């Protein structure tokens, strides 16, 4: 379906060196649409329950201090195999091994700082979004360009 | 001051023509600190207010009923002249006679579709900023890049 | 109207340097609609008619070798005011006073080398139109973006 | 040899969409040389020879019904390798596979909408050439940037 | 004479701010050739003589601090009308008031962090040039791209 | 460590091409730190040193030959794993082989042409670095941008 959805963050490090525009402009060129879209400081709540995933690791207390020291920019975008579509742009974990042309491979250098997250599954997806936005906050009727889909 | 704001509002033919990165970019890279943003749907009671200074011009109700027919991108940028400076970045009323460079200049056609709006006065920027947000979604502690101000 | 048309071709300077893409992009970004297009080497015949204006003046002559001294693209816009917007994003005669932003305030040194020629009328536009295309080279039925105009 | 040509075609979903200048941009920041280049909306004859291939497949039929749907940007490009070369930047035929960097990979989102299409081989290359192109229209001789080739 | 000369540095703010390479690019495409290049901390004694015009102002001495408090990038660029050029380019003294499109008005907000400078005049050029470059660090022979002049 | 350093010179052919500024543009943007710039013409003593990894090859003569033939633009850039970061940006030796995205995929087509070339290794840059640049010539204390390491 082309109605997939998936979460996108831009971390305080993406926020304070100015990317925020350039990450959306990529994804709105791909063709996906922006479902929703906020900026805000998280609640050291909010990011236990993000990173839930890692809780069992000891780096998981520093991910959560980062995410809460700073302003994140939340979206939600829509579109046919989106999430996968949406990593692939992100590039991989280590920035420094991501190929040119993706968003880490371009912009970052280091693992703890690396700009953006993005959900790695459709569940995850799922689960993601329901803790960033209020339904009330997202795009009830989509409609991307009618000439990207046959 | 160097702590001034302005409005700005992609209107719903800038989101739908998937330039809101590119917009977010422009003022990014201007050296602007994003203190509030927001994709929605206006309401007409919202729509009316923000127009308040058209309401007995005959187009008034064309910029209502437009405004509120689909998502629009609210933000609020931080910095010196920001206001006046948005607006040199915007570009002119008519975006045919908007010079290239500027937004209007180098992406509009149609004043009736000119894509983004600016508040044209700090007073007018008060009043915009207070009647699309909320206090508490707006950044308190801003700072700027350490070499935007002497 | 916006239905009116106007006629820019790339001399081959502006071919020698790899302009065109780069060209078309920011009347394609401004919502102007593509109703013509062909890369061809003018003749001499051509290249006289095109510049009839200027053929009482001693630089006559040398207008016309260097349009066919290689390959031209040319070009056909449609839009709303599209004659004078398109004059204004390529800038003023001489490149050097031209503004940045412009094509030939961006990429242009000398008079007689300034990347494009824009028809300066609509009655130009229409007399240059029918002197490098056929009307079966020019689209019939054209639709811009459905966000472009009011 | 670096008189080798490739046949490419943004087909009418790219023009659509105005990416018509940013593809050309590409090829022509690579190194290569337009030889031809012309937009037309294509007949359902060109249109079946041009996919000649998948006749025998059932997706054969919406292949031949979209090109002719609309405009289509049709370009010969000269250069040592362009025909593995343009393939390369293009991507792969899954856009949504396609790697950022990639022209599918930054702009498309379905197989049945995949912007551009380029020659598979020298062999499919001559023949694409002749079949859209008549050797008139076509640039003879070719004089890529002196600083390209050893 | 397209052997004009102009002097150009990038202040420790436009360093600071990753611009060098994007300034560069500015004057790359515009057709201007690279004829000195060099990055490095100037002492006070080049500070107070690159200075020399403002020394009766109390401005002055925050503008000597400055330049030395961090790596400079300085450059030659030749061609036709370099030096208004490279000013036009630039914008003017308040960044704020600078328009979209020259480097200024892109990614400047204060006066005293305006990015970039460069000569006012040919006079002016010839002094800051031998100020700052050895002949031996300039080439001799230049040769802009054969498409730039008639 | 974060001080890591690689050596970077753009050929001859690379600066013929105007492609200085856009080769530094995209190091910016990663995150490294320029500490040492600039623009030079290599003599046959400077040119055998630097490849003397080739020197039993007969191909050797033609790189010597080639550097030495125009200005060359040097540069040291400092970061985490910028060595084989900066590899992966430039492509691989076959320029039509490289990757769109990254800088020979996206300017080149010839190996004998192929624009850039990047310490290969950690005691391959120690060895350059100390070949180019004179130990005055480079930064001493290098700071990145504070949000670019944990």
């Amino acid at each position: 379906v082309n109605k997939e959805r998936t979460f996108l963050a831009v971390a305080p490090d993406g926020v304070a060196r100015g990317l925020v525009g350039e990450i959306i402009a990529r994804y709105e060129k791909k063709g996906f649409v922006l479902v929703g879209l906020k900026q805000l400081v998280p609640t050291k709540d909010l990011a236990e329950s993000h990173y839930a995933e890692h809780k069992e690791r000891p780096f998981f207390g520093g991910l959560v201090s980062f995410i809460t020291s700073g302003p994140v920019v939340a979206m939600v975008f829509e579109g046919k195999g989106v999430v996968a579509s949406a990593r692939l742009m992100i590039g991989v974990t280590n920035p420094l091994a991501s190929a040119p042309g993706s968003i880490r491979g371009d912009f970052g250098v280091d693992v703890g700082r690396n700009i953006i997250h993005g959900s790695d599954s459709v569940e995850s997806a799922n689960r993601e979004i329901a803790l960033w936005f209020k339904p009330e906050e997202l795009l009830t009727e989509v409609k991307p360009n009618p000439n990207l889909y046959e």
